[PDB]
């Protein structure tokens, strides 16, 4: 799998989506050059606004994409994975507030690595953080902490995501994230490490529809010696 990403990749986002029974479906498509760990995407909500708040889906909204330095390239579980691609899973606790659960398919289909999401929130407010759209429309940068599971023979993942609120203090997110291949054969089961990210919100002024820019910047880091379990 890391062989299919030398080059600029072409990405397909499909998510459906139903948080408090309120029913969502949104598109996204971009590139990915994980040469550099760049990502570029455009998101649309296709059935009108979006419900949620768009940062607090960007999270949910394709890892294999990060850089990973030739010294800790054999730690990708991500791209070892392909392209019969992973099954990834998280629960997402947002802080006196409530959670989405997800699941998503990250795989190629084609020439297009595509993430194929479906997602149920709950227990949500709605004089809310993010039912009553409370947050400010950006990235910032965070780190992103990765485990092996043996057992699963993927990985575990946890990382809080500081959203700013409109009024000022931090709405955090705490992600309780599982991978797996589909990939019925052999992937990359890594060392503790982490990725760093630094990223962008906007929008292309000319688009009608509720939407979001994502250009993304990813980097893996925290080993330096000698690797594989």
């Amino acid at each position: 799998g890391e062989e299919l990403f030398t080059g600029v990749v072409p990405i397909l986002v499909e998510l459906d989506g139903d948080v408090n029974g309120h029913k969502f479906s949104v598109s996204g498509e971009g590139e990915g050059d994980a040469t550099y760990g760049k990502l570029t995407l455009k998101f649309i909500c296709t059935t009108g606004k979006l419900p949620v708040p768009w940062p607090t889906l960007v999270t949910t909204f394709v890892q294999c994409f990060s850089r990973y330095p030739d010294h800790m390239k054999r730690h990708d579980f991500f791209k070892s994975a392909m392209p019969e691609g992973y099954v990834q899973e998280r629960t997402i606790f947002f802080k006196d507030d409530g959670n989405y659960k997800t699941r998503a398919e990250v795989k190629f289909e084609g020439d297009t690595l595509v993430n194929r999401i479906e997602l149920k929130g709950i227990d949500f407010k709605e004089d809310g953080n993010i039912l009553g759209h409370k947050l400010e429309y950006n990235y910032n940068s965070h780190n992103v902490y990765i485990m092996a599971d043996k057992q699963k023979n993927g990985i575990k993942v946890n990382f809080k995501i500081r959203h700013n609120i409109e009024d000022g203090s931090v709405q955090l997110a705490d992600h309780y994230q599982q991978n797996t291949p589909i990939g019925d054969g052999p992937v990359l089961l890594p060392d503790n490490h982490y990725l760093s990210t630094q990223g962008a919100l906007s929008k292309d002024p000319n688009e009608k529809r509720d939407h979001m820019v994502l250009l993304e910047f990813v980097t893996a880091a925290g080993i330096t010696h000698g690797m594989d379990e």
